[PDB]
């Protein structure tokens, strides 16, 4: 099966502009939404903490509490994921996996001191692409540091270090509705056994068709589920009339 999951980027225990659905009690409650979401069809949630601190750490281990006590679905907690005990604290909390990237990139032993306490099911890694005068680059830091690493090498580094799964964002899509980096996704396809998580260009129903015939295992968006452009049954429906295998 073919997985749908739903982002939501979180603000000191808030969806960071909330969302349409007015049938909702607290519309930027990110428990109630992640709720719903599970109930009307999204497969796993990912919830990403932009909280400028000194308040982090301590409102992303109350949100993943508040979170493993409501919803019976997968999901992952990342933003600013920097070092194991982080990490453990966040699953030990009720958390099914963790999200990293740049710590991932600098500590390539992070993936793997998570992966053998908890398994690779816990460790998810962000990878962030760019091309860059003919090749897909891997960038840290929100995007801003391009670490000299190619993709296809990053890749293969991250499987080999005992990942579970890869969330696969493009840059060249962020802020765009124009579709996935379907390049980047076949790109990746086969120099990997893992899970692929497509993130970044998601606007329209088929360009999860799209994402899904490049070869992506899940498709991940945002503001399109929370602002309605999308709705994630139609979706489902529209998927599996066109051949998708998508939990309905």
């Amino acid at each position: 099966a073919k997985r749908i999951d739903a982002a939501l980027i979180v603000k000191d225990g808030r969806v960071v502009k909330g969302s349409n659905f007015e049938n909702l009690r607290d519309s930027g409650d990110p428990v109630e939404l992640g709720k719903f979401y599970s109930e009307i069809g999204i497969d796993e949630l990912s919830f990403w903490d932009i909280t400028a601190s000194v308040e982090k750490r301590k409102t992303m281990l109350e949100l993943v509490e508040k979170v493993a006590e409501q919803i019976d679905i997968p999901f992952t907690v990342g933003g600013g994921i920097h070092d194991f005990e982080t990490a453990s604290e966040l699953i030990l909390r009720g958390a099914d996996k963790v999200e990293i990237n740049t710590a991932a990139v600098e500590n390539p032993s992070l993936i793997t001191q998570i992966a053998q306490t908890f398994g690779s099911q816990a460790v998810v890694v962000y990878i962030a692409a760019k091309r860059v005068d003919g090749e897909f680059m891997v960038f840290t830091y929100s995007g801003e540091k391009n670490t000299g690493i190619l993709l296809r090498d990053w890749v293969v580094e991250v499987e080999k270090r005992g990942a579970g799964e890869i969330v696969l964002g493009s840059i060249d899509r962020l802020g765009t509705k124009s579709g996935y980096d379907t390049e980047m996704i076949r790109f990746v396809r086969p120099l990997t056994t893992l899970p692929i998580i497509a993130h970044r260009g998601a606007g329209k129903m088929e360009h999860f068709l799209e994402a899904f015939l490049a070869g992506a295992d899940a498709a991940k968006a945002d503001s399109v589920f929370h602002f309605r452009e999308i709705d994630v049954r139609e979706l489902k429906e529209y998927l599996k009339k066109h051949g998708v295998n998508v939990r309905l």
